[PDB]
């Protein structure tokens, strides 16, 4: 468990000393106590649902480019999850994009056919890319950094119970985080940041907002709104 | 058969008039008679072993970049095919790279560990990317255009009987063609060009050489040797 967790999220030698060092890097990043041992608190954090994108970097197979070379992006919802009515998914995705439009000069237009910049889809287990999903729990979704083709796309594990509220896995929250990667953001070590790797089942969705860290990160790439 | 053949190699509408037009585009490109009907000669060409990369373009999922932004590239042989002894595969790949080094200012250094520019591997059926192999015959291999991560990589269908001579599928010939895509080349309509999509089971491997078309194509991207 801990081995592959460090392999997948902290690029630990794919082929003890090195492990304790990685355990510590993980503890520093996830806001735990920097000991180096598999504490009760540490083994617990590793069972919590999170984003599939690594913490110390980007997906090696599709690095992409640092940021979009244009401010007017297009998106398209390829398929839907049966857990929710089509209009609820559409709203969730639109509100997620709106969060980023607000703090940048970026715009998003929806396409219903063709090749859009950001393609959103639901999949389970093996879905064509090198990172298969893992059933309910653990990895919730993953997204790729800016670029052509598959880059910029966001995949959501359809083995999760996606909800409009917080009775399951909130689609809005996860989509907002994943769109962040689609625009060029990495994971943050700040526990109150949307870009934090672990899913925060927060009580009040109305009290939701990007933290200053999220804003600073996205504005350092595209600038502030005009 | 003909439907998916045009879908996969001539990006025919994924969702008759349009088909006859594509049948004709295919006939023009593959050196057949531009009729528009499923002739005996046409149905035959479609059963012949070929490269998995499309004829009217590039792989849409991983477009990559037009050419490498550096002349000194690295390559690595990830795994081997049991059909041949390790040294025979190594030679086949080295001779394939040599063909391109000769007519350009490009150099190739072999890495035995780490992330190289061009990763070569053998796979069967579903292998992690969006284009699964199809058992013996038909698609022999596929490669991606220049770029980071998976781009530049060459995959060989291990369901083929790879040989050192021409008693099966010559690894050297196919590797030389695939490396071509790895460097930025597209398929050519010239029947004597290495970049022609269909495998040419040629009699004398000593009489092998890049045609002027191959040379002109590769030199238009990287220039001639100094
Ligand atoms: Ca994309
Ligand atoms: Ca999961
Ligand atoms: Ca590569
Ligand atoms: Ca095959
Ligand atoms: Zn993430
Ligand atoms: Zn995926
Ligand atoms: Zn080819
Ligand atoms: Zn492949």
């Amino acid at each position: 468990l801990v081995q592959k967790y460090l392999e997948n999220y902290y690029d630990l030698k794919k082929d003890s000393g090195p492990v304790v060092k990685k355990i510590r890097e993980m503890q520093k990043f996830l806001g735990l106590e920097v000991t180096g041992k598999l504490d009760s608190d540490t083994l617990e954090v590793m069972r919590k649902p999170r984003c599939g994108v690594p913490d110390v970097g980007h997906f090696r197979t599709f690095p992409g480019i640092p940021k979009w070379r244009k401010t007017h992006l297009t998106y398209r919802i390829v398929n839907y999850t049966p857990d929710l009515p089509k209009d609820a998914v559409d709203s969730a995705v639109e509100k997620a994009l709106k969060v980023w439009e607000e703090v940048t000069p970026l715009t998003f237009s929806r396409l219903y056919e063709g090749e859009a910049d950001i393609m959103i889809s639901f999949a389970v287990r093996e879905h064509g890319d090198f990172y298969p999903f893992d059933g309910p729990g653990n990895v919730l979704a993953h997204a790729y950094a800016p670029g052509p083709g598959i880059n910029g796309d966001a995949h959501f594990d359809d083995d999760e119970q996606w909800t409009k509220d917080t009775t399951g896995t909130n689609l809005f929250l996860v989509a907002a985080h994943e769109i962040g990667h689609s625009l060029g953001l990495f994971h943050s070590a700040n526990t109150e940041a949307l870009m934090y790797p672990l899913y925060h089942s927060l009580t009040d969705l109305t009290r939701f907002r990007l933290s200053q860290d999220d804003i600073n990160g996205i504005q350092s790439l595209y600038g502030p709104p005009p």
